[PDB]
Order: structure tokens, then C-alpha cells, then sequence
């Protein structure tokens, strides 16, 4: 067995403290582990996001505006959270395609069957008008052409919207596969428990002070480094046991896990970061429907 | 008459301690009181900023890439400066129209006419490469609508190109014809003396560190704003004679002019900053022919 003693994860990118030349035979890898692992993925990124803008002291009030929404099973359980929590928050989720039906029915949230485009984001912005707004997208198309046609999209999300916060869906595109140099927002590029074995996908994360908007350009250089941080991330730490995580399930993903859950808040009151955890935890297995 | 006392001019759009109602009756009063006044304002303004990277030890051995830059008269006379004093630079000219002949046959600079556009930035950066690029834009299509695509370039030039500074040509568009609301890039929004005289205009110097780009959103309060003080200094300020100012003309414009001159560097050693300055000025009214 692979077992080894950490003192935390690597919560984001710039931590991680290696890297490992990229065999392109991994990708014929079983990428998935868990039934519904994309949704768990997505909640715990998610939750981990919106829980430091309450710590913040910005999502009271605010209106979420999630693009690339659907199905969107798991924003049930982000809904319902905060809800109970009592933060009052709207929640505007547009797509395309169509949204679990347990979405529907809650006067706090609105569904939108509509793809969006620039023209588009400038009627949503003059109708949410005044009312304060947070993005998160999760819009998929891929080609490195389709990736630049995602982020350029992204960023007219932030021009337009002018969020008080953002979390962004983020791939560098790869190396060998470079187009043009480009720039991305700033933020803080959250790692993702539970992603596809070998995914080098990440979540970036933005809060926006004054009326500035700082961005920073991907290169292929950059390019070649994300692919290696990544590849050893996936390929040896993310397939660690970690000893000295005393809990039920010490697979590092779970260790991982286990830190970005311990910044959520909760209404009960818990003896330990562990019990209310391992609270958290089984509540998000459960509603997923994952043993 | 108009006179006063006065320590310093307002150097940046922010110092502007005061605004007026703008008259539209203004537009109809002559623009310019000297012969070839426009050379001159673009001589100051490039001096200026040219000079202050020099003081940042980033101009010896670069390319400066102008764009807009003919008839480009005053050009010569900046290249010749630097030149005299030993700095290594290279000079690329890019424009449709043609170039004053008084530049051809320099081995240091290149004069192109071609009308730029993303593309072609594209090949002049992978042609410059791995040169260090300052970049400098006074392109002129105005509409609100020819202002922006003009403002859109701009930020596509320094995206490509990815200068270490930007000298960009600024004048906010009218509140009262706003179309959108739009990012410029951040930098010191530096007064132009000699400008015309009702001009809103002035010039966005900014110096790149890092891998990173801030922009700035643009709104039409912020027009308000611009057309208000801006208003106020050419009807107000910039109609002051500057009673405590010992010089041979004592008006705001000469007065600016001198804070900007000031901190050019020579090679004659002079026994005060008034003779340097009037050594300048001088210089530089004999090169552009202006009495
Ligand atoms: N311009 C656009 N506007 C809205 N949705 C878009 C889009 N381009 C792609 N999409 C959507 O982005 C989605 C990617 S899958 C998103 C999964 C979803 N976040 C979840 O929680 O289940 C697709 O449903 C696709 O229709
Ligand atoms: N895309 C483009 N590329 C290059 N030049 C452009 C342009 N769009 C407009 N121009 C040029 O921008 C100029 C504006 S006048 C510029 C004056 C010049 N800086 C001087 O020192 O004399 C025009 O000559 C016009 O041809
Ligand atoms: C992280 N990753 C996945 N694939 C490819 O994406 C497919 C779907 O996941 C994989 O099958 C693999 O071919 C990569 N290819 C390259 N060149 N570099 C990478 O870092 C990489
Ligand atoms: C600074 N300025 C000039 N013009 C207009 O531009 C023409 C050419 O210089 C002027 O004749 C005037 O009509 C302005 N119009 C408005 N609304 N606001 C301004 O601040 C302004």
C-alpha cells in the first residue's frame, strides 16, 4: 500500500511541490471511482467558494447567477444549505440544456433555458439591476480552440456582470496543443477533490475590491508546468493514504475533502472539526445517493 | 487680467481639485493659439513619459513601437534626443498614411504603412522577438463607437505585444452619448499642456511588472465626472497666469510645460532646473518651427 503522514493537502495550485513528466498512457485510466462523483466534486468546490464570501461577509444578499447549471442536482443541496443557514440569496441558473426537476418549485430560485452570449448577459444585468451578483461558471463547450472560446466567454461574464465574486471552471490548455498566449482573471486556483483522476482542471476563484479587474497571461511555458504539477498531483499524491488522518476513509481525496469542509458552517454545534465533518460529509453522501 | 500664485500645475487628472458645468457654447471658441501646437503637445507628453522609463532603467535597448505615429514630425526630434545622450532604442513607425521624410534614412528607425490590426501585431511581436517592446498609440478612427473600437485595439496592442509600458492616447467618451460601459488599462492619466484648448484628452502611461495586466472599468458617471473637471481646467485653470512663475511667458501652459521639462535628462550641465528648462523649450520651439 501506498501510505505516507501529511500535515494538509494541497488546497491550491502554487502549493503543490513537484512535478512528474506527463505519460499520455494515463488517460486510458479508469477516471472515475464514485457513483455521481462529478456532482460531489462540484458541491465540494462549491460550498468551500461560497462559505468564504459568507465569511466575508458579500453573499448575503447577493444574487447567484450559475451558467452552465445543468442538470444541477447538487445546487439543491448548496440551496437548501445556505437557506436553512438563513442567508437570503436568489438564484438564477441558465443553460441550455435542462435542469433536475428538484430545482424547480422554489420561489428563490429561477431557471433559465437560454445559452448565453454577450447580448444576453447585458439583459440579465440590466434586469438583476441593482441587486449585488455572484458568478460561478461551469460552461463545457475539448480543442484548445474550444478552451480560449470558454474563457474569452468568461471573462465577458465578469465585464458585463460586474460580480462581486467569481469562481470560473479552469484547464490550461496543453502544451503540445498551444494556440496563443492569453489571460485569465486573478484568483486563487482552488484544487478539486473528487476530480477525474487525471484532471487538470481547477477552480478559479475571484473576489472583486474597487472597480478594478486584474488578469494574467497563460503562456506555453505555463502551459508545460501546469500539465507536470498536475500530472504529479494525480498520478502520486492524489493516490496517497494518509496515516495520520484519523478518520473513516484516509484515501487522500478524503483528507482533502476533509479540510474544505471543515470552513463550512453549520447551524448544530459539534465538540470537534471531526464530528461536524464527518456531519457534513454523510449529509452530502446521502442527498447524492453515494454509499 | 487672470492672474494668481501657484506652487505646481495639476500634473494627473486625479489632482483636478474642482469641476464646472460644461458649456456646449465652447466648442464653437478657437481650439489653437500656436502654429504646429499639436507636434508640440505630443512632444511634451512622449518626452515625459519616455524620460521617467529611462529613470526606471527601462528604456536602453528596447523597440518602441509607435502606432499612429505620422506625419510623426516631432518624432525626430525625440529620436535625436535620446539618441544624443546615448541610450540604444530602435523605432518602429507603423502607420497607413506617410511619415515625414525628415525620419527616413535612419538605420534605427523603421517606418512601415501598413494600418494595423490584431493579426499584424501578431507578427510584428513573434518579428521583434525577444526584444524589450515600449508601445505608444495615438490611432484616430469621433462616435462613442469609433472611441471604444479605438480603446479596443489599444488593449489588444498591449495584450500581443506585451510592452514593459504603454503610453495610450485617452479622452473619455460623453456621458450624454454612452453607449457601454468599458476597461482601459490602469496607469497615470497624464494632463497634456498645449492641448486644445477645449480638449478632454490626455494620455495613459502605464509600466508592466510582472505577468499581470489591472484594467479599470469605465462608467458614464465617471464621463460625468471627466467632462467636469476637464471642463474646469481648460475654462478655468488652464486660463491662469501664473504671476509667481519667473519665466519669459508666465501662462498655465508654460508653467505645466516646465514641470514636464524638468525632468528630462541632458547632457549640458546647467547651474539651475530654469536653465535647463528654458535650453529645452527653446530647442524645442526652434525644431518645430513655433516662434
Ligand atoms: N453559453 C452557455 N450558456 C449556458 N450554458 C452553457 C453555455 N455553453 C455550454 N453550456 C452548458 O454548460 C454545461 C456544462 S456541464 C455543467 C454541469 C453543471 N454545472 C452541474 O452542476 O451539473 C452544459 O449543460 C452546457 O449546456
Ligand atoms: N490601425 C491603425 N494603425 C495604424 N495607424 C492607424 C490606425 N488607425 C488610425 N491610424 C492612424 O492614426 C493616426 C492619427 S493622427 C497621429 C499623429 C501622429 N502621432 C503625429 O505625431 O503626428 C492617423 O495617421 C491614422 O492613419
Ligand atoms: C490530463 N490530460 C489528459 N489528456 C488527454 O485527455 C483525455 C481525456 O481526459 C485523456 O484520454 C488524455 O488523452 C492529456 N493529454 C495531454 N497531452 N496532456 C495532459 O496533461 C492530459
Ligand atoms: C470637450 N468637449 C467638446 N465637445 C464637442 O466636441 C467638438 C470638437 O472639439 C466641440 O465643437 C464640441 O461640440 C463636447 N461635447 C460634449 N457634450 N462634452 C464635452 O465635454 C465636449
Amino acid at each position: 500500500m501506498d501510505v505516507v503522514s501529511l500535515d494538509k493537502p494541497f488546497m491550491y495550485f502554487e502549493e503543490i511541490d513537484n512535478e512528474l513528466d506527463y505519460e499520455p498512457e494515463s488517460a486510458n485510466e479508469v477516471a472515475k471511482k464514485l457513483p455521481y462523483q462529478g456532482q460531489l466534486k462540484l458541491l465540494l468546490g462549491e460550498l468551500f467558494f461560497l462559505s468564504k464570501l459568507q465569511r466575508h461577509g458579500i453573499l448575503d444578499g447577493a444574487t447567484v447567477v450559475y451558467i452552465g447549471s445543468a442538470p444541477g442536482t447538487h445546487i439543491r443541496y448548496l440551496r437548501d444549505h445556505f437557506y436553512n443557514l438563513g442567508v437570503i440569496i436568489k438564484w438564477m441558473l441558465i443553460d441550455g440544456r435542462h435542469h433536475d426537476p428538484i430545482l424547480n418549485g422554489l420561489r428563490d430560485v429561477t431557471l433559465v433555458t437560454r445559452f448565453v452570449d454577450e447580448e444576453y448577459l447585458r439583459s440579465i444585468k440590466k434586469q438583476l439591476h441593482p441587486s449585488k451578483i455572484i458568478l460561478i461558471s461551469d460552461v463545457r463547450s475539448p480543442s484548445t480552440a474550444d478552451l480560449l472560446s470558454n474563457y474569452a466567454l468568461q471573462n465577458v461574464m465578469i465585464s458585463i456582470l460586474n460580480p462581486v465574486a467569481s469562481s470560473l471552471k479552469w484547464r490550461c490548455p496543453f502544451p503540445d496543443q498551444w494556440i496563443k498566449d492569453f489571460y485569465i482573471p486573478h484568483g486563487n486556483k482552488m484544487l478539486q477533490p473528487f476530480a477525474p483522476s487525471y484532471s487538470a482542471e481547477m477552480r478559479l476563484l475571484s473576489i472583486y475590491t474597487g472597480e478594478n479587474m486584474r488578469l494574467t497571461r497563460v503562456t506555453k511555458s505555463d502551459a508545460v508546468n501546469y500539465q507536470k504539477k498536475m500530472y504529479y498531483l494525480n498520478k502520486i499524491v492524489r493516490n496517497k493514504v494518509v496515516v495520520n488522518f484519523d478518520y473513516p476513509n484516509q484515501e487522500y481525496d478524503y483528507f482533502h475533502m476533509y479540510f474544505m469542509l471543515r470552513t463550512v458552517y453549520c447551524n448544530k454545534t459539534f465538540p470537534t472539526t471531526k464530528a461536524k465533518v464527518l456531519f457534513l460529509q454523510q449529509s452530502i453522501f446521502r442527498f447524492l445517493n453515494i454509499p
